[PDB]
């Protein structure tokens, strides 16, 4: 009985194996744009993905991870609310069964069709494992996806999905440039949160971009053809792999604009 997104193992059940699910800084959260406050102490955000080195794409049974070689300071995130350098380790998405839902964070309760998460770890901690034992160990850059025009930079990801349809499957995925998934503006909202799936560790500084990227209906439809199940097992389409908004509690969301 592994955690998942179903009726008997979904988000409302996670707290049993992961008590922190009801913690003080859980993610995602609803971003109330009018309550968010511009923060002048925020420094310019720096997304340096020019030397990013992707290696493989994996269907882990909950989503698919595009993994990067993080053995060196190549693709890094710094500036903004961040103190130090955060290295890109992987990116993945959360999406719905319908265009009307899919994102984890919401904006004034509005749900987007999907949400991209670029995961980074604070290099001051050596590696991801040590980073998730720290209050400022991770930084996840979240980007909303809306359905409209296709996102050219996303197509290479979409076309490789047929080779990793089921849980456990992976495929070589080198030379993918994540810069092709970024919107024009880097305006963002930021707040202290957690991983949105078990272990739900509260070590994330969330940076959610205001401008969503547009992807085509065809592109997201292919996301929906993936499977939660392993090869040879009954088909469970990988859809609605998002956690709903959690209590904001003692937190303030800051705006960079
Ligand atoms: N949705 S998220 O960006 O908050 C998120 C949720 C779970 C993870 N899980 C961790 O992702 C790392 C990189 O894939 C793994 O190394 C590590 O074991 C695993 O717990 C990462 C980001
Ligand atoms: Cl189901
Ligand atoms: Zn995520």
């Amino acid at each position: 009985h592994h955690w998942g997104y179903g009726k008997h193992n979904g988000p409302e059940h996670w707290h049993k194996d992961f008590p922190i699910a009801k913690g003080e800084r859980q993610s995602p959260v609803d971003i109330d744009t009018h309550t968010a406050k511009y923060d002048p102490s925020l420094k310019p955000l720096s997304v340096s993905y020019d030397q990013a080195t992707s290696l493989r794409i994996l269907n882990n049974g909950h989503a698919f991870n595009v993994e990067f070689d993080d053995s060196q300071d190549k693709a890094v995130l710094k500036g903004g609310p961040l103190d130090g350098t955060y290295r890109l380790i992987q990116f993945h998405f959360h999406w719905g069964s319908l265009d009307g839902q899919g994102s984890e964070h919401t904006v004034d309760k509005k749900k987007y069709a999907a949400e991209l998460h670029l995961v980074h770890w604070n290099t001051k901690y050596g590696d991801f494992g040590k980073a998730v034992q720290q209050p400022d160990g991770l930084a996840v850059l979240g980007i909303f996806l809306k359905v409209g025009s296709a996102k050219p930079g996303l197509q290479k990801v979409v076309d490789v999905l047929d080779s990793i349809k089921t849980k456990g499957k992976s495929a070589d995925f080198t030379n993918f440039d994540p810069r092709g998934l970024l919107p024009e503006s880097l305006d963002y909202w930021t707040y202290p949160g957690s991983l949105t799936t078990p272990p739900l560790l509260e070590c994330v500084t969330w940076i959610v971009l205001k401008e969503p990227i547009s992807v085509s209906s065809e592109q997201v439809l292919k996301f929906r053809k993936l499977n939660f199940n392993g090869e040879g097992e009954p088909e469970e389409l990988m859809v609605d792999n998002w956690r709903p908004a959690q209590p904001l509690k003692n937190r303030q969301i800051k705006a960079s604009f």
